[PDB]
Order: structure tokens, then sequence, then C-alpha cells
């Protein structure tokens, strides 16, 4: 029936790092990635800080003359990519190529560079638009891209579900695999939504930090001072692959994807309910995909964006899932460091997950000064915690009410 | 693995405002594309396409709801409410954990970037819209529908470009026969028609130029196409598990058996000549329905009328099905609607599904001179009754990414 589905390759850009070993040390030694945003004049703006990408060489990847033509966020997915498709060991050819397939996506794409056409448009015309619009911007081309430049011929797509995509793209990756539509998948999310119209969107909603004068401390979920999530950029890809065909090429596992969940709240478009009765239902979802007792699960890394109804909703959600063992396990947010990486959040915090299983460490919540109501978990307050972690569970929550989890499992 | 049929359909095209209207459209052989009368474009080189005419947002959503919605979302959600309307499926505390939304756009919201746009660059960040992201991103069509309708199973956007409509369906249709949901409403919708797109469609020079003559304009496989015409509007079908739908006596319009994707890994924006990627593609969704290819009586082309495309699918139709490509028929229903970019999949299943019930193969139009080795039945210009146990509805995008629907008569 089912087959297995192990990690055998990850990738990574984040505010703490242009890949996944500089980005992991900086999660363990509760570093901030958090600054004042430098590539343009936010004075106009209610927050002015946010988690970038800092000295990203997209030279290392592909030509200038190619990444002059792409958006920020497809040159951010294609690194995680070639990262994660370099990390794996697995090498592309006419026996496997249709095999081979790719999902990553974003939760808002190109806005940079629609933006910047939309500039070109109104002031000066039409015929400003670059030729390059269409196929530079749109949230496939992670994807479309890096089955051109790697040869890859399987199932081609990539989802956009806000800041669910990543969660979603790796555990319906995971499904293609399981059910044979192919070997291998890369898959994550990647994002890059600093531009005019991001940060003036979400600060017309009200729903940034504007915590201006220090932005390390603004991301704080659980903190009783909380008062928004913050804007980070950046990617995320996985490798995943079918357990025999990985053994088979000697591969190096990292962990198992066990379980995969989805749900809607089918409440509001951009508010949890206060129970966290849409997260509940997914979690339970993965752990019976799973076949998992509750009290199996050691590490939940949350969605955990800094929002307060957000933060509130998921300890609310924990606890009707897994009863008592809430207090026996440990759940942090990795957002209190690298800030909400929307579509790639899933992703890097998927990595982030297999890291915790390889490390047998509990990422730290920075900034947890003061726990607010009912938030009396195991938090993983202000440092890592090495623990012993056999099953580790990814959450995102997203507009709209989708909801994803990921069950990964240490694999023998 | 359990079976998937059809129960509900809605559509929102350049031919009409639901699915009846359309395709009486097509039957006729109708074209949906007049000048654009909603922007000035006096200064494009492109100045007609397929327009949705008439819309009336307020028989689904009030005002005040409409406002916060890209035309692109309003217009999946009428697709959407028509074909749950149409299904006649009732939700409630008993089902709702197992009725599901995969609803998705190639482009998105562009007019209401480019709306914001404006303030932004004359006035500043404070005259952005608070409801901006959320009424622009593609997975609100699937958020918006599950929150009124009050739909808890998988709730998902695809964003596949031109391939769109078809991987929604196709993907909606694992979800139920894997047994994550029981009922998914699936499909596409694009409104592309701003500046930005027939700009940036312009500045690629993709789109036809044929101003004088816009209803001969889309012209799949003719010696004289000039690149695609864009459209708007969108497609939803109601997806169910067949003994669910069998329990509650809902009219089944045909069954969804196979369901393939690929990708080229060759170029952006232009298929390989051959249409290998395409022929793969095809080959999988016949061979997950466990059919020969001898069993395909017609096919809904991708056929955008663009010189490269068309020839390609032609190509991958006869390395598909060997003698039996002189045997079966296929058509491009984008010689009458235009090219709906991520919405095309979703209404061309619709038409897949109707040529079944009907018996009869939509034509192509246009189709005065076909190029060289276009030498397949195309069904031009008429509508052809026929025996059509089996159609097929291709799809392919930017990046090479293909996808292919499988639909087979239900007894
Ligand atoms: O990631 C985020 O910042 C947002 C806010 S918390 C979660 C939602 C759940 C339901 C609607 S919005 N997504
Ligand atoms: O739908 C369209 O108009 C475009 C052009 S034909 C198809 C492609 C296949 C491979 C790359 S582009 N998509
Ligand atoms: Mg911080």
């Amino acid at each position: 029936s089912r087959r297995r589905v192990v990690i055998t390759g990850m990738g990574m850009l984040s505010p703490l790092g242009l890949d996944v070993p500089s980005s992991w040390e900086g999660i363990l030694a509760g570093r901030s990635g958090i600054a004042p945003i430098e590539h343009m004049d936010l004075s106009a703006y209610s927050t002015r800080f946010g988690g970038s990408v800092k000295g990203f060489n997209v030279e290392e990847y592909l030509s200038a003359k190619e990444a002059r033509k792409l958006d920020l966020f497809i040159q951010y997915g294609l690194a995680a990519s070639f990262q994660a498709v370099r990390d794996s060991g697995l090498e592309v050819t006419d026996a496997n190529r249709e095999r081979i397939g790719v999902s990553m996506g974003s939760g808002i794409g190109g806005l940079t560079n629609i933006e910047n056409n939309c500039r070109s448009l109104f002031e000066q015309g039409p015929r400003r638009i670059s030729p390059f619009f269409v196929p530079g911007s749109i949230i496939n081309m992670v994807s479309g891209f890096l089955s051109i430049h790697l040869g890859l011929q399987g199932p081609n797509y990539a989802l956009t579900t806000a800041q669910t995509t990543g969660t979603h793209s790796i555990g319906m990756a995971a499904r293609n695999i399981a059910y044979g539509e192919a070997d291998v998948m890369v898959a994550g999310g990647s994002e890059m939504a600093a531009c005019g119209l991001g940060l003036g969107g979400f600060g017309a909603a009200r729903a940034l930090s504007t915590r201006n004068d220090e932005p390390t401390r603004a991301s704080r979920p659980w903190d009783r001072d909380r008062d928004g999530f913050v804007l980070s950029d950046g990617s995320g890809a996985l490798v995943l692959e079918e357990l025999e065909h990985a053994r088979a090429r000697g591969a190096r596992i990292y962990a198992e994807l066990v379980g995969f969940g989805m749900s809607g709240d089918a409440f509001h478009m951009t508010a949890p309910p206060e129970d966290g009765a849409g997260a509940a239902r997914c979690m339970k979802n993965a752990l019976r995909d799973a076949g998992l007792d509750p009290r199996q699960v050691d590490y939940i890394n949350a969605h955990g964006t800094s929002t307060p109804a957000g933060d509130i909703a998921e300890i609310a959600a924990v606890k009707s899932v897994f009863g008592e063992h809430a207090h026996a396990l440990s759940m942090s947010s990795t957002k209190s460091m690298t800030g909400h990486l929307l579509g790639a959040a899933g992703a890097v915090e998927a990595i982030f997950s297999v890291l915790a299983l390889r490390d047998q460490v509990a990422p730290p919540t920075i900034n947890l000064d003061n726990p607010d109501e009912g938030c009396d978990l195991d938090l993983v307050a202000h440092e890592a915690k090495p623990r012993k972690i056999d099953v580790a569970l990814s959450n995102s929550f997203g507009f709209g009410g989708t909801n994803g989890t990921l069950v990964f499992r240490r694999f023998a």
C-alpha cells in the first residue's frame, strides 16, 4: 500500500544564515535575525524592521543575467532547492529523472517585481514592462526553473496557502511519493514580501509589531507584551525520498516523515478561533495519519507568530490534542529568532524540526520574559534544551483558516 | 482507491455567466472575444480579449464583502457557489469535516495589486487597504468559500500558471480517492485583464495582435495563428466519492478516472517541438486510469493558438496514440473562449464532461488552413456528434508544467 518517505537533503536561506548549518547555529545560540530594513526607505511606515537575508550571492547558483529576470522569492527558492539537492547526494540521470518532481510554493510570490513593474507602467508607460515580467513573478517558477536547471521531469507544481504554504508543500509532496507518483520530491517554500505593498499591506491590517526601537525583542511568542508578527524573508527546501530508493543509493537519512494533516477552520479570513479548534483537528489528523499515541510527541515547532490571538489559540489546540501530555512535551517558536517567513515559514520550520531530531535538542523561544495568562506549557524559554526527541511535530496556520501539520520521527 | 464522480459544475466565461449558457455558445461555434471595454488600451498592441460580460457579484456576495475581494476571487466564488448549488449537496455538522476546497489561479490579484500600487506611489503606505493582503492572495477563494459554507476538509490552492485548473481538479480527486475527503470543490479562476497583464504578455509578444478581427484571432493549428487571446473567468467542479454520491441520490455527470502530471524540464515559456513532456503526461494519466490509448475518443486540447505550442501538442498526441491518433477527435475550445490561463483547465474539464453528456465534440473554430503536420481530426468549424466514452483534457504551462485529466461516461 503506502510507501515510507524520508528526508535526505535540506537547504535554506534565512535571516540567520545563507545555509542550513549557519541558520541552525543561530537557532541553537538564541540569535535574532531581526534588524532595521536597509534595502528601502520605511520612514513613512509604522514598521521599519524585519528579517532580511544578508549577503545573498545569487551568482553561486545562477548567472547575473538569469538572476535579473527573476524576483527575489524565486532566487531564494532556487538557492534553497539547489542546496537541498546537493546535500542529498542525488544524481539525476535518464534512469530516474521522470521519478523526481518539485513542489516549491509561496504565500505572496513576486510582489516586489509586480510593484516595480507597476511603477514602470504608471510613471513611464506599458512599453517599460519587462518582457520577463510574467515568468519572473509567478509562484510556480521556482518549480519550473529548478526542473529546467536540474532536468527533473516528475510532478511539477506549486501550492499557495499563505502562511501554511511550506507545510502543505512538504506534506503533499510526501503523499506523491507515498502513493507512487514519484520517488523523489524537492519541496518547501520561499518568500520575499519586504516591499512597500507588503510592509504597507500588513501594516494597514495592524498585524505587524511596531517595536521599532528594539527590533530583536519584537518577536516574542506567548509573551504578555507581544504586539504582532515580524515580517521575514527566505526559503527552505527538503529532498523527500521513498525509503527503499534512499537505502538503494546509500543516502544519508535525517528523519522519516510519518504524518501529514490538513484542516480548514471555516471561521474567519485573518483570525484563528480562540479555542484553536481547526488546529486541533489538523494535529489529530496528522497523528492518526502517523498511527501515533499523542504521548509519543516530544517536540512541537509551533506556528507561534507573536500575535495575541494566534499564540493563545495554539496553546488551547495543544492542550485539547495532548491533554496532560501537553505538560511533558516541549513546544517552541523559532519565529522568536527568524521572524515570520510567511509561505517559507513551514519549510524552514520543518528543517528545524528535523534538526531537533538529529541533534536531540529543543530550540528556544527567545524573548519569552513573562508568559501570558494560560501559556503555562514548556515553551523552552530563552535557551535551547537538550532532551529526548523521537517524534517532532511542525504546525502552520494561515489566512483563510488553512491549517497544516507535519509529523517527523527518528529513523533507525 | 475510491471512485470519484462529478456531481456539480459552475462557470463564468466569455461565452456566459453559467455552464448552460457557455456550453450553448461552444456548440454554436460562438466567439466570446471582443474589444476590451473596461480599460483604455488605445496605446497597446492588443486591445481585445475574452471578458466576463454583465457579472453581478451581488447575486453571491454583499457589496461590502465584494469590495474586499479581487475580481479573480469574485469569479472563483461565483463558479464555486454555482457548482455547490448544482450538486444539491447539503453541508451539515455530520459531513463538514469531509468537504474541502482547492480553487487556484495562475496570476491571482493583479488588478488589486495595481490599484493599491496607485495609492502607494501617489500618497504612500497609509492609503493601502487593511484587506489588501487577504483580498488579493490566491488561496482566498478556498478560504472564503470554506468560511461561507462551513467546509472544514482539506483547504488549499494550486498555482501552476496555465495548468492550474487541471492540477487543482486532479489533486482534489486524489484527496477523495485516498480518503482524505468525500467531497471537494475544485477548479480555478483568473482576471489578468489589466495594464500589467496585457502589457506583460504584450512585452513578451505572446498575444495575438489581430485587432481588426478579434473573433478570428484565436485560431489553434491554423497557419496564420500569431499568439494567444487573453481571457477571464472561472470554473468549478464538485467532485464526490461514488458511494457518497449514490447514497444521497446525486445526479452524476461523469467519472474522473485518471490524472497525470509531468515536467518538460526544457524552457520557461516554450514547449519542446516534439511535445515529449505532454506525451509523458498523457501516458501517465492513461496508466492512472488503467486505459489503453485506443479507448480515448475526444481530447480537449490545451491548443492556445501559439506557433510552437499547437504543433507540440499534435506531436505529443501522435506519439501517445499512434495510428489511433487518426480515429480520435481533438479540439481547442480556446478558439472560442480564448485562454483563461489558470481557469483554462477548469472550464475545459467542464466542456470535456459535457462532451460526454451530449456525445458531441466541440469545434475548433477559425481553423481555415491547418498548418503543416496538423492533419488530425481537429473538428474544424462545426461541432461533431460522435461516440465519446472517454475524454481527455490537457493543460501545459510556463515552467513546462503539464497536467492531463481523463473522464469517462458513468453508467
Ligand atoms: O501566520 C499568521 O500570522 C496568520 C495569523 S495566525 C494564522 C491564522 C489562522 C486562521 C486565520 S489567520 N495565520
Ligand atoms: O498556455 C500557454 O499559453 C503557454 C504556452 S504553451 C504552454 C507551455 C508549455 C511549456 C512551457 S510554456 N504554456
Ligand atoms: Mg528576534
